[PDB]
C-alpha cells in the first residue's frame, strides 16, 4: 500500500474546469457542487 | 454574470487532499471517485 508513482493522468485538465465553473458560478457550496456537478459529468455525452 | 473576484477560498486545501487521495489509491476513475469521495464528505462527520 505505498505505490511508486504520483502522477494523475487526467487530474489536471478535470481540475482546471472545476476553478473555471465554481468561479464563473460561486456556487453556494464545493462539496455538494462537486457531487453535482461530476455526478453529471459522467453522462455528459447525453 | 462576469463577478469580480477570482480566489475560491477552502478550494485549496479540498483539492490538495484531492490528490493525496487519488494517488494513495488510483481510482479506476475520477469522475465517478470524485462524485463518491465527495458525496460522502457530506455526511463526514457521521
Amino acid at each position: 500500500h505505498m505505490g511508486h508513482i504520483q502522477i494523475p493522468p487526467g487530474l489536471t485538465e478535470l481540475l482546471q474546469g472545476y476553478t473555471v465553473e465554481v468561479l464563473r458560478q460561486q456556487p453556494p457550496d464545493l462539496v455538494d457542487f462537486a457531487v453535482e456537478y461530476f455526478t453529471r459529468l459522467r453522462e455528459a455525452r447525453r
